[PDB]
């Protein structure tokens, strides 16, 4: 092997490896000079192939290009020399947005309307940035958004190497859901991924926020999903969700990609709506 | 029954006093609109169930028992009532009330304009219809908005309450069955209560389709998982908890129609 790179390189002895987070491990980074920062550390299994290294490296290099933003999982450093590759990224202690929301359901301290609307604003900001840095996510969902101790939304997995011409549509998320339910049609049937298809996925993310971790199309298998999509079926409006916000998800789910709003626009509308939401 | 049906003068209408009309709908049976006369020279618009020309003995006998079930059950404002029959010297006609505005699903869907009260009132009426039926030992087994007809004057009338394959569809009726009815083939008044839950969900989604895209094998999965549909929008948390009450995994914990009528009475007056 790996080229050295002093902009990012951290000494192996400056990193105290702790509990597995699920390999991604929690760690402590001394310096970054006599203070420690909790960080998460991406690494490879023993199992691993040369393609897996290739992928971790790509991911890290992408993170290098895209630069920093409050609302993405930032790269903090890396251990690349005389040992296993460690990619050091920001740690987000309260898990993925899906879990964080589900846990705050009524029977923990519940979330206000303002909080839910504020969640969506932060993800729409993270997305605007990624978009402006020419990056297309392809799997935007609540699960790939994380929450820090301070309740800050952080888009994760945005640098990921994934050969789209090899997606297993029948494969389930670790929690039992099917990724295809976040995919814009044209991505799904035609494999055309744009900022526009991400916006479709933001639509479903909004739905998740406002049903507090709801599952899109429950018990709807793949073949039936395609039918719902081809028929132009749109999900029902969540309760405790406003028409204006329901219009937004609908607008994100416009059939014609060019007519969907952009993230720049969404960030403006969310800014306006957070301010007026109780 | 091959050559002649049993006479019952109480209900017999002479055929000259009935003028058949536009078909209303076809089934496994047939229903036609008709103009009946003297139920004494007044024309009443009525609905006329009858066999199709490919019926068997068994099909006729079922139509008969359906008619006889209606006689045993008796009249109520919120059901489809027996008005008469032609049983002699020709095909069997079972004359029942005509509901000019079709089934509740369609009715709701055509009006997406009913107020919050109109909707609750609708639910009240259905539940009365069911309390009555229930008090007469009658278990519907397919209670759903599609089997509630609506009249010119906007009254709800339970249809198919007198009737005699999970994949037959273009929705799946299994999506209305109680778990015990589905899995244990137990059919009680409380298994209709569960269906009433899904009907309430239809009402307040204004003809919504429950579990769209979910096939039979996945639906079994969900019920087992204790999965319940989400509170519709434009639905109070108490109306939605009525639905959840109806959807209790234990039948005896469900409310009764008697209970539902009393609850829905209260809520109608307060909407
Ligand atoms: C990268 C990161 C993870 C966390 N916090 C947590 N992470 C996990 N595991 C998520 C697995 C993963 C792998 C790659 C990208 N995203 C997530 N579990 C619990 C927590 Br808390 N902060 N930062
Ligand atoms: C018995 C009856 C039917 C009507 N009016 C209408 N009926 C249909 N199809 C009736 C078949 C049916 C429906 C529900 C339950 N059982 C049988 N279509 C339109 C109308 Br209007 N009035 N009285």
């Amino acid at each position: 092997e790996l080229p050295e790179d002093p902009r990012w390189e951290l000494p192996r002895d400056r990193l105290v490896l702790g509990k597995p987070l699920g390999q991604v491990v929690l760690a402590e980074a001394i310096g970054l000079p006599n203070r420690v920062t909790k960080v998460a550390v991406k690494m490879l299994k023993s199992d691993a192939t040369e393609k897996d290294l290739s992928d971790l490296i790509s991911e890290m290099e992408m993170m290098k290009m895209i630069g920093k933003h409050k609302n993405i999982i930032n790269l903090l450093g890396a251990c690349t020399q005389d040992g296993p590759l460690y990619v050091i990224v920001e740690y987000a202690s309260k898990g993925n947005l899906r879990e964080y929301l589900q846990a705050r359901r009524p029977p923990e301290e519940q979330l206000s309307s303002k909080d839910l609307v504020s969640c969506a604003y932060q993800v729409a900001r993270g997305m605007e940035y990624l978009a402006s840095k020419k990056c297309i996510h392809r799997d935007l969902a609540a699960r790939n958004v994380l929450v820090t101790e301070d309740n800050v939304m952080k888009i994760a997995d945005f640098g990921l190497a994934r050969d789209i011409h090899h997606i297993d549509y029948y494969k389930k998320t670790t929690n039992g859901r099917l990724p295809v339910k976040w995919m814009a049609p044209e991505a799904l049937f035609d494999r055309i991924y744009t900022h526009q298809s991400d916006v479709w996925s933001f639509g479903v993310l909004l739905w998740e926020i406002f049903t507090l971790g709801g599952s899109p199309y429950p018990g709807v298998p793949v073949e039936e999903l395609f039918k719902l999509l081809k028929e132009g079926h749109r999900m029902d409006k969540p309760s405790n969700c406003t028409n204006e916000l329901y219009m937004m998800m609908r607008d994100c789910w416009h059939a014609v990609p060019s007519q969907r709003p952009t993230f720049k626009q969404l960030v403006e509308d969310l800014d306006r709506i957070v301010a007026l939401t109780s």
